[PDB]
């Protein structure tokens, strides 16, 4: 019987809520692109100036070792992998509740990529848990206080300290 | 008087829990890269052969308009943006409990990419319920249901099936 | 015994209040830069728009008398020096009470720079009240009057009239 | 109804007592350079072998929102600026009370930059007080005591602790 | 499950006591070279003529067999190590009580290199108590006496006398 | 008279305990090599497979501030030096309980180099203590604490984290 680890049981980590608002595409969502590695899904709800946009893709990851230091003799036969992208775009509005003249608009967009392995022992739960431990990269956690409490760092982060406060 | 909205407010949504791992970087985590727009951070828990990083990156965003298909209204601040990445690489290991010769090491990685732009009305909440919609897509949600029921899509996206299984 | 003298001595100063506002780094302050010769910190406070940061660095001064009309018959043996810089970076702003759509972002920037010879006999000290001459030189001293006053040149200078009016 | 603020409302502080020495220019001071953007001015009192001098100069700025991450809203007055220069120029001298042949000079010098947008908002008040913030950098404050404790950093910083001993 | 053994097992030590003077990095030492490679670090409050330095770097071992009498049949799958130094560098002052004008400074340096394989069974405890019997051998060991007893060997290397005593 | 100062006075350390263990050469080793300035030692009582060795050398150092920053008219009159190294070596075997056929071996190797000026000044003592300052630069020290602690730093430095905490 063969066995898979993360290896993550000797990690030191801070359990935090992180609440995700889930859409309800048959409600809000037309598909824009069906193209075999990549769909693009719009959110019907928003005016014209509004663009509210998805984007679901996959690569095919020829070597998954190709930039990874492990030893050859250590490697899986299967070295195929598959890439993951998500994106979101959003549109932000500004106006004023003095001057009903004063708008402009702002674009928002963040995605997030996953490369997982081709291995029969990755499991769907698995990578959800690899997803949660990569979010939770945005905060820092304090086992030092007797409740174990969590700071955000996204701020401080897109402001240039990329060290977090716990070094 | 001045106010951003995300325009979400028309959107159809369902939330769920994605409880998130949140480091406790002052026991697991090192220094290896400290200049000044990429920091890479170490686990110290790892065993030799296990590699675990963290890679905290920004970039300068010259016209946060330019790929868009939103372009700037007269009386905007400004073009300017910031591009956070956020990324995690883990080593998993495969072992068995049979032969002790037979193992091999997969590399896991992902990353998050936030592209906010320079107006002081986002407000750094705003941004964190931005993650938390973005991280909804990896879900799909139903109003139907009494409680909201919510179904995963990581390995049906991950399989090809891009195209929500709602739409 | 070696003994440094300043030779400010025969000097005519008036003394006049200058009170700092000295930050609380731990509350406001976070780092951006550490590199080596080279420190930036940024103000965690301000929002998006406002930028607010300070630069720390030092260079090493080839020869301290590179510049300088001192005789070789009169110089050190040691002729490295330390050149110290600070500055600091504010983003301020411009708004109406009437119009809450009026407003604009002025930047502000300012710095010193302090040319120290590596020499054991220089300390802190008079380094500090070598900062304290250099500062004062931003007012005028009034010896003629029975209680003695200052004045402010630092617009005058600002407009080009850059002879004291004492001259 | 126009104010202009500085931002600095939400910084926390600490004040100190910095007293200036304010030059009596008719005794000590007279001019070796007038021309129209630089001044020179040497100090009548040194002695042959000590130099003595003080330097103002003002430099006009093409666009004071180039070099930095703001750049300017719709309703500004002018890009245009002003930059000033205020250079102190000291010769201490090293003697030995055992013998008279031992000795040196060791040249001093330090200058202050300031770059001023060019916006009538702006005071001849609002620029002192950012003297004020900008020498407080050589400082740090501690909110903590009853009453406010101030330490010293330009050793530290010469030195080569360019962070602050709070972060 | 698999077990490294160092096979110190039966091999015949006694303890002796050697106390570390251990760093404060943050009150004593800055950076002076932050390389990926190679860190260099320097005593900040040492006078100018006393350099206290100290060196960190790693290279990349291809052949951790290379120059062993491992046969191939005998060897890891994996070939690959690190190896670390750590140097440091004093100067040290010779003076005299009854002539001020009298001393020289001499230059003391040293530095450990370790070559570990890259292995996830040696663990950082093993490596330290490995180093422990590296330095172990700066002395001769004397179980037969009833408290066990140590001789150092420093000096008698030093002076040409590199074979034990016991031998 | 003449004195000898390191210059470590004013310099801040941490205490810790490192235990040496130090050989009985009579029971354990034999010796492999008897040159003037080459010794090597081998352990006799080892099985045949593991080669545990230590060689100890001498090299004379033509002149001891070749690689240093110290001008001539600072160097002693005597430029004449030592170097010693001390290596050991050691076989590392790994195995398993389940299976008797599975096994490799791991070659494990680290030594000292001392390069001491021939001073008659410089005595055992002061030598050993430098070895002892040299060890502590494998650990981070922290005297804030009521009880002055230390924590370890050799995997984080092999792991490529080679600035100290404090830093
Ligand atoms: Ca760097
Ligand atoms: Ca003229």
């Amino acid at each position: 019987s063969k066995i898979l680890s993360t290896n993550n049981s000797n990690s030191n980590f801070v359990d935090t809520s992180f609440t995700l608002k889930v859409p309800v595409y048959s409600k809000d969502y037309r598909v824009t692109q069906d193209e075999p590695d990549e769909v693009v899904v719009a959110n019907r709800q928003q005016p014209f100036g509004v663009k509210n946009t998805a984007r679901y893709g996959i690569r095919q990851i020829a070597d998954v070792y190709r930039n990874t230091t492990i030893d050859r003799a250590y490697q899986s036969p299967s070295k195929k992998g598959t890439s993951l992208v998500v994106q979101v775009t959003e549109t932000w509005t500004v106006a004023s509740t003095d001057d009903e003249t004063y708008g402009y608009s702002l674009p928002f967009s963040a995605h997030v990529i996953v490369n997982v392995p081709q291995d029969a022992l990755i499991t769907e739960e698995i990578l959800y848990d690899a997803l949660k431990r990569l979010m939770g990269h945005f905060y820092e956690g304090n086992d030092t206080t007797s409740p174990t409490t969590t700071s955000v760092r996204l701020k401080d982060m897109l402001q240039g300290a990329l060290v977090p406060q716990s070094l």
